């Protein structure tokens, strides 16, 4: 069975500079609170244990988003690209864009392209000044990845922004009305909005959930399961989070779940493919 | 078991103008991602097949709700009128308004009244000019509903409006709380947000839902029924939202469901019977 | 077994003065609406029947919450301290705040404190002129209470001001987040946005939810009760709302609940145990 996972961070490189790693206290009482165990090889940061875990769980590959902020959280695009050239095989980079300035946005845009990336994504509520995803300053970056056929990864769910407006629904909403034919992949799956979000789904055919971590006993698991069911067999996508998650007992977790043998192979491996190949251009 | 389906645009005269039955292509993708294959009598604009259906789903009579909508197409009210009094024992009409001010407003209600028709729909979210159900602008109409006892379909529920903000439910919330003696139906039950509309209903006494097709395998199912096991029995209304829905196989789909008998029964016939009523003041 | 009950507003004194004893015919509504028969010893408003009642369930103390509204009327802190210690095993008093000015707010505070009431309740949304909690006057109180470590109980739970925007959880969340430090109870535990509140108990470590009579067969219920087996064990706190709801039909539903004993005896005694240990310093 080929799974991709669509949200992973190796313990590699650049990525040892971002808070999942140097403030293994804080990612610990996620995993914990969550209801797992830190996975061995980012507690010891071993991409040499993390490669064999990845080995263990049947993850052929990761999807490797960073933080392009320029202070120190942050993993540079340039480092995200360093990573997937140094293992092709394995990791696929994203490219994100953390601007002031609508100039800075696109040298940073022209950055990711000029490195071989993508696939983009956008962290607004995270930002030294931040913002929410359907602010009008965002909307320049949307037409340009709409008009150039770029998938957009955008964090509207878990912890998106400063506090819960961040995530309300009515946010990415506006934002796939107003691009009806640009992709876009919500990262978290905009939980705990889940009622609300599998509307929005089910509104605007360009939107795929991902909600990763976020589908581990909590609030909103059977409407995103029960969807997947149905509907949203072509726009769910598997994810760890890792290393937020660890990857053997979450991905041997995700398998036991009650969806269809045709939706699993799409949302283990398939409709991440699709959204690879429409990147690539 | 008697059955009254509180929303039915049946293929009779100004009904076929608009894209529900102009658009059969859309409609059907919408059908067909709901879970139901489309209804040979709307596929084939038949009236006589659709009263056969009605009758093989064993419902006796239907609530013919009324249309205008600048986008959606506009289905006069001296055509819902007439299709009620050419099968007066099949069909109970019902009103619709769209208009920018309450004057325009005003005049189309007193047209509606002087048509015999004593309950009116309105969904602003699709008006020409779209509005939230709380806009200022309906205010005197509300006023004038409530101070006459006149029942008010409303769509807070579904594609109300260009985004999601339309069907937030606190807009609902504001003119049951401004008009604590106003009659309201929440067409499509204002769906999704089904954790919150639960708890407008428990506090507004004269809410009603009609969740209609959003029941259907979709998030807040358990939330509706479970209200309807309890204080909402004697508000909930059975609605197919036909030519969306088949009659036959909603019907019967319907009355499989975990919900009391004595509820099922106001559900199906007994909570439109004291609407009915009350618009016959 | 011991049972602490976090929201018990008893039928003496000042109390008696309440709209939840001075308007039984409302409140009995929503006791019916639940699902309940309205308590014996809340109909004759009759103390000595509520002990009866309250021994029967299994409960040992309560913590009594007074109401300072124009809108749901009055009893003063003197009073909640008076029925406190007229029955010390068995009440425990909180103060509640409504004041339009800082000054005035600073000065209720100091009478809370001498008369030495160590919690404080904050319900503004049914102030003479309401608020959200989350209004730029309260700040300086909540610093008040995060520097002193005074716990601050609030209503963001059902019918917490004039409609459905005084429960969003957006309001409780900023809160938590500039206060960081603060202990806050959500009486009524934010109900209906449940899915919400949960992802808000995960992310502020703080909050602690008391959904008390909305717990009862509602939406989120099973939310509730799944954070409670995780994550929340330590934040929940068991609560009737009585006179809302009968003590011994709630009580010895609520202990038949899905819930592991070391959680159960958390929820049912040992957190508002750890609250109350906090407050008495």
């Amino acid at each position: 069975l080929k799974i991709i996972d669509f949200r992973l961070r190796p313990p590699a490189m650049g990525f040892l500079n971002a808070r999942i790693y140097t403030r293994p206290d804080i990612r610990n009482r996620f995993t914990r609170q969550l209801g797992f165990e830190p996975a061995p090889s980012a507690e010891e940061k071993s991409l040499e244990l993390m490669f064999e875990e990845m080995a263990a769980a049947g993850i052929e590959q990761g999807v490797c988003v960073g933080r392009n902020s320029s202070v120190l959280g942050s993993v540079s695009n340039a480092d995200v690209a360093a990573v997937a050239k140094a293992y092709p095989d394995k990791f696929h980079p994203v490219g994100s864009i953390e601007a002031a300035t609508r100039k800075e946005a696109m040298a940073q845009m022209q950055e990711i392209l000029d490195l071989g990336i993508r696939i983009v994504n956008l962290e607004p509520g995270v930002w030294a000044t931040p913002m929410h995803v359907d602010d009008r300053r965002l909307y320049p970056l949307y037409a340009f990845c709409e008009d150039n056929g770029i998938p957009v990864i955008m964090m509207t769910g878990g912890n998106a922004g400063p506090d819960i407006t961040y995530t309300n629904p009515e946010h990415i909403d506006r934002v796939l009305g107003d691009f009806p034919d640009l992709t876009v992949v919500s990262s978290h799956g905009n939980w705990p909005w889940v009622q609300e979000i599998i509307h929005v789904a089910f509104r605007r055919p360009n939107l795929y959930l991902s909600p990763d971590m976020y589908l581990y006993n909590l609030p909103g698991h059977a409407d995103f399961i029960q969807a997947a069911n149905s509907f949203l067999a072509d726009r769910m996508l598997f994810g760890t989070a890792y290393p937020m998650c660890p990857l053997k007992e979450y991905t041997e977790w995700f398998l036991t779940l009650p969806i269809k043998p045709d939706a699993m192979e799409k949302i283990l491996h398939g409709n991440a493919e699709r959204l690879l190949a429409q990147a690539g251009r």
